[PDB]
């Protein structure tokens, strides 16, 4: 039945994205979209066919593009999966997304609890 | 009497596994282990006695643990039928599993070919 308010929705979850920026250095790679030109990795797109990172997410927030919390979370585990997808275990990367998904676990599991 | 070696088994096998997760959103109930807890259904465990999911099958892929391609094949074929056994068949779980298994049934042919 609940609607979610926008600025409702954005100041329960924001705390949680802005925990994820404060990780350095293993929030780096996920702070802007993934380049392959860049990194030279052109099948990238082959295998992530649906890219996400944390800069898209902000902005989803900021411009009322969630309906619900659990698109939200949908995002980021998205985000994640990719780069574990990509990315071998033994990998920096990985590692890094390893870091991002235990600290968004903490956070996001009491914030959810309150929106429901 | 051939031996496959790890990364051997995996550059022939991920393309497989890549093209089960690209499937969206059929593959979002398999990208990581059912959680009964969260889904609300406790009896799962009961029924599904050795759970098996993407996330998992890729970390073996990963880690070297398939020895030889048909101990890979038997890991997805036993995440299909985790899922077919525990949902109906009119339910949309056991529909993203059809599909998924359509799929891999077509990626999977022709690499095992090559393997044997
Ligand atoms: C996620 C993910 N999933 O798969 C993959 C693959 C990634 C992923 C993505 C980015 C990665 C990354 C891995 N490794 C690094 C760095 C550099 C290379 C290797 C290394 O050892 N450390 N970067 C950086 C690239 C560019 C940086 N910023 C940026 O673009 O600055 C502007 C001004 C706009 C040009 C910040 C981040
Ligand atoms: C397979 C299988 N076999 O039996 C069954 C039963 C399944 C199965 C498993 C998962 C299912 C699923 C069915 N239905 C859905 C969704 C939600 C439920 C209602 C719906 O209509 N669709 N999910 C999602 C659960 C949690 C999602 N992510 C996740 O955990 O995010 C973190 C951040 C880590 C908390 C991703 C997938
Ligand atoms: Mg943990």
């Amino acid at each position: 039945k609940k609607i979610f308010k926008p600025e409702e929705l954005r100041q329960a979850l924001m705390p949680t994205l802005e925990a994820l920026y404060r990780q350095d250095p293993e929030s780096l790679p996920f702070r802007q979209p993934v380049d392959p030109q860049l990194l030279g990795i052109p099948d990238y797109f082959d295998i992530v066919k649906n890219p996400m990172d944390l800069s898209t997410i902000k902005r989803k927030l900021d411009t009322g593009q969630y309906q619900e919390p659990w698109q939200y979370v949908d995002d980021v585990w998205l985000m994640f999966n990719n780069a574990w997808l990509y990315n071998r275990k033994t990998s920096r990367v990985y590692k890094f997304c390893s870091k991002l998904a235990e600290v968004f676990e903490q956070e996001i599991d009491p914030v959810m609890q309150s929106l429901g």
